[PDB]
């Protein structure tokens, strides 16, 4: 009963499973539903929808 991977390369949000689109030092969410942004810290990426911010 593996989880399923299909390629850890490919791009998608953390919930709203759709295309990502990297600017800078953010991450904004593309996609029909997306649109939330997520700044990096510590050069970290965020992936938490809590910390998500939306955008300005
Ligand atoms: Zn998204």
């Amino acid at each position: 009963m593996p989880l399923e991977a299909g390629l850890l390369e490919i791009l998608a949000c953390p919930a709203c499973h759709a295309p990502l689109e990297e600017r800078d030092a953010e991450l904004i969410c593309t996609g029909q539903d997306c649109g939330l942004a997520y700044p990096v810290r510590d050069g970290i990426p965020v992936l938490l929808v809590d910390e998500a911010r939306r955008p300005e």
